[PDB]
């Protein structure tokens, strides 16, 4: 794909091939905590990951995806703003070249060192590619990363990056438990938005957790050793793969707390 994160193919250029980039419900956005409103109508959030079945980790040239078996209801997200059930298909991260940047969402303009996206699709639509064509097709659980204490549940991921350094490399990644990536609190903000990479489809109910997880400097440093390029090509570090905040336009961010 032509698009990327650089001066010549980055976020400011995406609109020429994906005009929806200048659309009415684009992501990420800045979350202004003073204007987000508590919504008592929100039902309790349900993150049911006990039977999660991970498969593989892939360096796709832009980030790395950990993929799950979504053939059945094994890891699902329910409740909150959501109706019906949403199946986990993959997670990935966005991160920075420095600790003061890397997240996509911001909180009162605050940028975190990274941001985890747990991507889920609405089972009523039967497969992922159909769901992304629906305004309520996806639900993405967003979790901020700050640098501090190591996150033990992340270390298996960090441990395998060595084996997928370059674009197109994949590795077995079975028996990984995403519950180890969750903070204590499931207090969130929610708004309707989009994929944050091309094709930028406006199909996501965003659920962004208030509580960040802490990871260590050594953990984040290993993220930054990945490569955008393919094997045997000149090295370009995989850093700053985040889209900046987009205009909120006619949307309201709701708080669960
Ligand atoms: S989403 C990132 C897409 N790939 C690149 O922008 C790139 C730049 C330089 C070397 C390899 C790949
Ligand atoms: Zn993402």
């Amino acid at each position: 794909h032509h698009w990327g994160y650089g001066k010549h193919n980055g976020p400011e250029h995406w609109h020429k091939d994906f005009p929806i980039a200048k659309g009415e419900r684009q992501s990420p956005v800045d979350i202004d905590t003073h204007t987000a409103k508590y919504d008592p109508s929100l039902k309790p959030l349900s993150v049911s990951y006990d039977q999660a079945t991970s498969l593989r980790i892939l360096n796709n040239g832009c980030a790395f995806n950990v993929e799950f078996d979504d053939s059945q209801d094994k890891a699902v997200l329910k409740g909150g703003p959501l109706d019906g059930t949403y199946r986990l298909i993959q997670f990935h991260f966005h991160w920075g070249s420095l600790d003061g940047q890397g997240s996509e969402h911001t909180v009162d303009k605050k940028k975190y060192a990274a941001e985890l996206h747990l991507v889920h699709w609405n089972t009523k639509y039967g497969d992922f590619g159909k769901a992304v064509q629906q305004p309520d097709g996806l639900a993405v659980l967003g979790i901020f990363l700050k640098v501090g204490s190591a996150k033990p549940g992340l270390q298996k991921v960090v441990d395998v990056l060595d084996s997928i350094k370059t674009k197109g490399k994949s590795a077995d990644f079975t028996n990984f438990d995403p519950r180890g990536l969750l903070p204590e609190s499931l207090d969130y903000w929610t708004y309707p938005g989009s994929l944050t990479t091309p094709p930028l489809l406006e199909c996501v109910t965003w659920i962004v957790l208030k509580e960040p997880i802490s990871v260590s400097s050594e953990q984040v440093l290993k993220f930054r050793k990945l490569n955008f390029n393919g094997e045997g090509e000149p090295e370009e570090l995989m850093v700053d793969n985040w889209r900046p905040a987009q205009p909120l336009k006619n949307r309201q961010i709701k708080a669960s707390f």
